[PDB]
This record gives C-alpha cells, structure tokens and sequence, in this order.
C-alpha cells in the first residue's frame, strides 16, 4: 500500500509535467521510479548518477540534452550530494519537448530544492518469498529469516536491504555446495561479518540451526563433503572455482582467512582495518591457492589514471589504500563499478573471468571514504595469543612478561609493531637487559617525564664538535637505531647529532628542508649539449646536414633527445628530511611505502633497494600538523630537551678567558626569568655570546662581558626598559648621518 501511494504520487506528478524528487534511506525510490516507469510504459530510465561527474558532463561538452531531444526519463539521482550544478536547474527552468520525465531522486540546496515538487518516501515474508522461492521446511525458514530481520532490532549497523543481497547470495550458493539451512547460515555469515558481538551470531545460527534440525547438527553443518562434491575446492564450507608460502596461520588468522574465502567465490569486496595486520597478507595467502596473483595497486595520495591488465588477464587486482584516493580515480573507479567487468578507455570493455576484485580502506579523519562506496560492495572488517605469536617470529619468561607488560601498559594508559621491534631488537639473554631494552624502546617516545616514570614503574613490576651529557642520550639512541636500521624520527641539537653520526659512520648526509617530489623523483628536461654533439660528429664518419648524411649512410639519438631524486640519490646514504611534519602527503605516502622493512621507487615503476638509506628525519614540536598515527608510529621517534651549561661554555670559550661566562651564565638566567619569563638557558643566545666573548680583541674582561651582554641580551630587550637596562646593568654589576 505504501508502494501504491508512492506510485500514485509519482503518477500525479507525471501527469502535470513538474519536477519531482524523493528523499529517503533505501536506494529504492529509484527502484520505485524504474518500476512505475516500465509499469506505465518505460520511456528510458536515463539514470544519471549525478554525484561524480560534477557539473558539465551532465549538461554539455550532454546526457540531459540527449534525453530532452530523445524522450528518456532523467532520473537525476543523489542530488543531495552534488556541487553547484545549477545549470541543471536552469534547464529545468527552461520548461522544446513532448513528454520528458525529470524524476530526480534525492536521499536525505536552497533554490534547486525549492523548485522541484518533492514527495518524500515513507512483509519481509513477501520479499523473502520473491527472493527465495525454492518446502514447508523452507516456510519455517521464511519464519526464521523473518526472525532475523526482526531481530535486526538487537542494537546502518546491519541496515535494511543488506538482507536483500544476503538472500541473493543465498540463492547463489544454494545448489552450489549448499543445504538451504546451510545457505541461510552463509547469508547470516555475511550479515554478521562486520559486527560487535557474536551473540547475534549465536542467535542467527540458533534460528538457522533450529530450521536445519544440535552440537552434532552444527558439526553436520561442517560436513563439507557433499558440499565439495560438485572448480578447485578449498577446505571446509568452501569449494571455490579453479602454491603455498612461509605464511604460517594461527587460529584467528585462519578464521578471518576462511571469512575472506567465503567471500571469495561469489562476485566487489572491500576489507578495512589496520594496515600492519596484513590485509593483503591474507589476500595473497588465499591467492596462493591459485585463484590468481595479488596485484596490489598501492595508490598513495595523488595516484592518477596512469597507474586493465587484471581486467584482461586474471591476476586479481586490489586497488589498495583507497581511503586516500586522489578524488577522481575514485570517481572513475566507481564508474567502473557500474558495469561488472567492462572498462572503456580510448577500447570498450574487458568482461573478465574470475580472479577477485578486492579493495582495502583503513581503520576509520584523513579523507573518509564514500558511504555510497561503502554500500556498493560486500564489505569486510578485521594476551596469550600474543604470547604464542611472538614465540616463533622472535626467538619462557622474558617473552611472556613482555606481553604481560603490554597488557600492563594498556591497563595504565603503544604500538605492538614496536613490541616486535622490542623483541627482535632485544639480543639480551638477560631479563634485566631485556627489561632495559623494552624500557628504552618504550622510553623512546616520551613526550613527558610523567608517563615515562609511569612506564618505568610498570616495567619495574616486571670531529669538529663538542661532547655533552644531555645530548649523549640522543646520540646513543640514534646510534643504536642506526645499527637496527629502523626508521628514526626526532621531535636543541638535532642536526648536530645527525652530522655527528655522519661524521662517525663516514657517510654523505644528504639533508633537505621542509616545503618535494624531487626528494623522491624528478622529471626535468634532459643542460650542456652544444659542442658535445659537434665533437661527436667530429668523431664520426663524414653540421646538421652532415649528421643527416651520416644517418643515411647513439650520439645522434642522444642529440635528438635534447628520474633522479633525493632518497634515490641516497639510495645511490642517509636522508635527513628535516621538519617532516610540514612535508608533503603523497611523498609521505611513498615514504610510508619506503618505511616498513623495504624500499620502493614508485616511478612504469620499480622498487628501490636499501644499503643504509636511513630516513633519519626530524620534526620539531608544537601549520604543525602531525602525520597519520601510523606514519608517526611507523618510525621510531625520539624526544629531547644547570651549571654544566656553564661548563659547556667553558669548553666553548677561549683559552684563559674564564669567569666571564660564569657571570654570563647567571646573567642569562636573570635575563631569562626577567625578560620572557621561563627557565630555559636559551643556548642560541649564550652561544653567540661565547662567540663574541672569545672574539673579544680588546682587554678589560668585565668590559668585554659588558659590551657582550649589551650586544646579545640587553639591547635586544617603554623608556623604563632603559631603566631596566640599568637593572640589567645591575645584574651585570652584580656579575662585576
């Protein structure tokens, strides 16, 4: 009756030659539209999904023009996510024609949406009958499926028409390795793929299991024998269409692997979550069973269309990292999700056989993906467990207590990738040494001494340069992380320690400044060429005409022809891309690809090696926008900062020339608390002061310090400051055209 009402409303609209929309939540006002279109006659459903091709491609260059000359139905869908394409409202305001149909379709504009006479949109056994068809057993199953869509109220979040696609897939794998009860369980499986608690899975198997016939019956659901009797089969509840690795599989891994496998016989599919957990690791572990090869198209941040071979052949592609899509290959890729496997690029289609068509967003606000895209594909999401897991990928109590300390840290407040770093790093053979190892690795990122002391207690529950104490506990950490060759950020002494290490480990520290592709790659014109070609013709048999005569009868081609980059030149070293927070994104994307235990040269591309190509970067604290918390966590960071400042100046000063700094130290202290009040020694100032003090070509030491602190601190600071200069001079005298 609701469909009767909407159809009558659309009839009343269509008789009047007006505009009409329908905002709702189902994506089936278009189904009602095409339904009533054909049920009246069906002119042509020109269903222009007007959310991707922004404003011209609808209008001109046009589909609406071809309609208004033709006589189709202009089903402008998704006008509630568009741009200012108000030329379409102008074309509405034009109304030559005979009978058009501009029956647009919103989905919940101050003048477009105020010019279209809208009509909002407002029994599962019936649609369950029309979907299922193929006993009174199945009538009890109709009651079961209705109980499932009724227990939808057990909380988007398992929304409405997910049951429709589930019934379609149950019809799909129905005779193809399925009991009807088993097929219902499979449909339920992909009703609770992305969920929170398996009590819904308990009740779903409970209703489906009851319809089937219990623990012996649930084991009889695991009888894959007549299922696989029918296409290279898989293990259990699994017989797909038609070798191994060192990819060893635990319990939960085998569970999610069987999940993705249960997806991978139907034909789109998306798989979101944490990147370090190996989504394509599982995808290629299943591709090891020769569905295809795992062509991981790793779109970083501005991957363009130059990045169909998997459409022609097999070699199952994965447009990975599509969260950070470059905003139009997402749109043309969704245009490739209109047809099944037809790709028009000028040249028409592919129509593939089955390999896969998987995809991988991330754990979801760095450019959140489309919910229309997140509702156009059969999506997916993914202590002593860790105690066992580390026992092989690393070399009884050292390992167990580290996992317990990870648990302890969670209770207190932290990436376990760094726990693997802690494991494989610790060459200890000693519980105290391993304690210090997990300590310092945890004491890497200490942005404050509070949490540092807290984690210390939690673990307790288990040359041209100048040496310095408070930077030795940065230089030692960078030396150790260099030996491990881990990625090393730094968040006061930064470039000093970097050049210190490049002094010690004799190397070529190619440095860089913030604000970029040529840090990674360059595409310049290919400078000095002129007399080189003249001598190359002078060293050839038998002038441009002379060169042409020689061609008629390498250097000649080189003349007619008239890649390099920073980490690449470092690949040819250590790349110290300082101020990394204000770096690029796509460069940071490929650097994330450069990061995890492997390098890559995403040029037609290749993969670079690494001989010690350290990204020994830096980024000072505080447009100081940090990176992704992965991209922070993918690098082993380090944080950094008395009378020894005076001792340091004593090293920094001239030969005798001593006690002026002992005045100048406290003079800087009183200047610090007085002017711009904070207890920081401000060692740029004291350094330049020691520079001029050791540059004192005059005598009378106190006058040298007088003119010095006049030059650096004092005169830098109303007219009362003049008075305060005297006060400053007081602290000086207290230290005394």
């Amino acid at each position: 009756s609701s469909s009767l009402g909407l159809l009558e409303q659309l009839a009343a609209g269509v008789q009047t030659n007006e505009p009409l929309l329908l905002v709702g939540e189902t994506g089936t006002g278009k189904t009602t539209t095409i339904q009533l279109l054909a049920g009246l006659l069906g002119q042509k459903v020109t269903v222009i999904n007007m959310s991707q091709q922004t404003e011209s491609s609808d209008m001109l260059g046009g589909a609406l023009v071809k309609a208004v000359r033709s006589g189709h139905w202009v089903l402008l869908d998704e006008i509630n996510l568009a741009s200012l394409e108000t030329l379409e409202p102008i074309g509405q305001l034009l109304s030559p024609h005979k009978n058009f149909r501009l029956f647009g379709c919103m989905n919940p504009e101050p003048s477009f949406r105020s010019r279209f006479t809208e009509i909002y949109v407002h029994d599962l056994l019936s649609i369950i009958q029309k979907y299922i068809g193929s006993n009174e057993h199945v009538i009890r199953e109709v009651a079961e499926l209705y109980q499932v869509a009724k227990s939808l109220s057990l909380d988007p979040h398992y929304t409405v028409r997910t049951l429709s696609r589930t019934l379609s897939y149950v019809t799909e794998i129905a005779p193809i390795y399925g009991l009807r009860r088993s097929l219902y369980e499979g449909f339920c499986m992909s009703f609770l793929t992305l969920l929170d608690h398996t009590s819904e899975s308990l009740l779903y198997n409970h209703v489906v299991r009851f319809t089937l016939g219990n623990r012996d019956q649930q084991n009889a659901i695991l009888k894959q024998i007549p299922k696989v009797p029918d296409y290279i089969a898989f293990c259990h509840y699994w017989l797909r269409r038609g070798q191994e690795h060192y990819i060893i599989t635990p319990f939960v891994q085998k569970n999610l692997l069987n999940i993705a496998r249960a997806c991978s016989t139907r034909m789109p599919i998306l798989i979101q979550g944490p990147t370090s957990s190996g989504k394509t690791s599982m995808i290629e572990y299943v591709a090891k069973k020769t569905g295809h090869k795992f062509v991981r198209i790793n779109n970083h941040e501005h991957t363009d269309l130059q990045e169909v071979e998997a459409l022609r052949n097999g070699y199952w592609i994965v447009l990975d990292e599509l969260n950070l899509a470059p905003t139009d290959v997402l749109e043309a890729l969704n245009r490739l999700l209109d047809d099944n496997r037809e790709l028009f690029i000028p040249q028409v289609l592919v129509k593939p056989h089955p390999e896969f068509m998987l995809f991988a967003t991330q754990n979801p606000g760095r450019k959140h993906l489309s919910r229309a895209f997140r509702n156009r594909f059969l999506e997916i999401h993914f202590e002593n467990e860790l105690e066992t897991i580390l026992h092989k990928r690393c070399k009884p109590s050292y390992a167990a207590k580290i996992v317990q300390v990870f648990r302890e840290l969670s209770l207190r407040r932290a990436t376990l990738r760094d726990l693997f770093r802690w494991a494989f790093r610790e060459a200890v053979g000693y519980q105290q040494l391993a304690e210090n190892g997990y300590m310092l690795l945890a004491e890497r990122a200490r942005d404050q001494k509070d949490k540092l002391a807290v984690q210390e207690v939690i673990e307790k529950v288990m040359s041209k340069v100048v040496w310095t104490r408070p930077m030795i506990r940065l230089f030692c950490l960078v030396w150790r992380c260099l030996l491990a060759k881990e990625p090393v950020l730094l968040v006061c002494g930064k470039t000093t320690v970097c050049q210190i290490l490049a002094e010690c480990l004799h190397k070529e520290l190619h440095i860089i400044n913030a604000h970029g592709d040529i840090i990674g790659a360059q595409r310049p014109v290919r400078r000095s060429a002129v007399n080189y070609s003249l001598h190359s013709q002078l060293c050839e048999k038998f002038i441009d005409d002379l060169i042409e005569k020689f061609e008629k009868l390498n250097l000649i081609e080189r003349q007619i022809i008239k890649h390099d980059g920073a980490l690449v030149t470092a690949m040819k070293d250590f790349f110290l891309l300082d101020e990394i927070s204000l770096a690029d994104d796509s460069v940071l994307e490929r650097l994330n690809s450069v990061l995890e235990l492997s390098r890559t040269l995403t040029l037609a591309v290749s993969l670079t090696a690494k001989d010690g190509f350290a990204f020994f970067a830096t980024m000072n604290p505080g447009g100081k926008k940090e990176l992704s918390p992965a991209l922070r966590n993918r690098f082993t960071e380090i944080w950094v900062p008395t009378e020894d400042i005076l001792k340091i100046v004593e090293g920094k000063l001239h030969n005798n020339k001593i006690e002026l700094a002992r005045p100048l130290v406290e003079y800087a202290k009183w200047h610090a608390n007085e002017y711009l009040y904070t207890d920081v020694i401000s060692i740029r100032d004291v350094l330049s002061a020691v520079e001029f003090i050791n540059a004192c070509e005059i005598l009378d030491l106190n006058l040298v310090l007088f003119n010095a602190v006049s030059m650096v601190f004092i005169d830098a600071l109303l007219a009362s400051l003049h008075a305060e200069r005297q006060r400053c001079f007081a602290k000086l005298n207290e230290l005394a055209h």
